[PDB]
């Protein structure tokens, strides 16, 4: 039923919005200016005037950016363009996004923009042995993921969706780095949620990785790709060495 597919597609979007919202908040709070340490309530509303966008880029780059102090739409578009122009200076190719779209809270383009920023700042230097230079950041992260669970019995990482549903990969990657923290023998028998909860809990408590995903989000036949990548990438950053 087409109704089933839309249901799943809408669900993946719900998860992506929740994920990017947590990711943005994670960084915004690290901003040096107290009043810039804002909290996003609705990703489709709190980036519209451009201020949080500028703050996000400042925190991620350490670079200082100007801000319009007016309230006219003209000021908002300009505020948004400051952020968009910085990304271009950074040689980031902007996909299909206009000032107007961000100023009007365009859902898809807003998520698209946050995705672009995540990709550029968090998934820009993955290094993995066996790496082939032509590979994209996404392809590199997938190889790193595969390289990481290499020596584990019967578990493959064919992608950034279904492959991560049962929590097995998440636990193996943690174990690979801190075996004394994960009982791999037990992760094979227990439920998907059980594995997901454990992984996210250990990652946070012992590796200091923010819990971007809820086990309930990932235990679906096709988890949201970008949500998975985003979190997996933050797992990579918690790793001290390169496989």
């Amino acid at each position: 039923s087409h109704m089933a597919v839309i249901r799943i597609a809408d669900e993946r979007d719900r998860v992506q919005k929740k994920t990017f919202t947590k990711w943005v908040n994670k960084h915004l709070i690290k901003h040096w200016r107290a009043e810039a340490q804002r909290h996003i309530s609705d990703l489709y509303e709190d980036l519209r005037d451009g201020h949080n966008l500028i703050s996000l880029l400042e925190v991620l780059s350490g670079d200082s950016l100007p801000r319009e102090k007016g309230r006219m739409r003209f000021h908002k578009l300009q505020n948004v363009q400051i952020a968009l122009d910085y990304l271009r200076h950074r040689q980031v190719k902007l996909v299909n996004i206009r000032n107007d779209d961000i100023a009007d809270g365009n859902p898809k383009l807003t998520l698209g923009l946050i995705w672009t920023i995540i990709l550029h700042f968090q998934i820009s230097d993955i290094q993995v042995s066996g790496q082939s230079e032509d590979m994209t950041a996404k392809e590199k992260l997938l190889l790193w993921s595969q390289r990481m669970v290499e020596g584990y019995q019967g578990l493959r990482c064919d992608n950034f969706t279904s492959s991560w549903r049962d929590g097995r990969l998440f636990n193996a990657i943690i174990h690979r780095h801190k075996p004394l923290l994960i009982d791999m023998n037990k992760v094979y028998r227990q439920t998907n949620l059980e594995n997901l909860d454990q992984a996210f809990s250990v990652a946070e408590r012992d590796l200091g990785v923010t819990r971007l995903l809820d086990p309930e989000d990932v235990d679906v036949p096709q988890p949201d790709e970008k949500s998975i990548i985003t979190y997996v990438s933050s797992l990579y950053d918690a790793m001290p060495r390169v496989p």
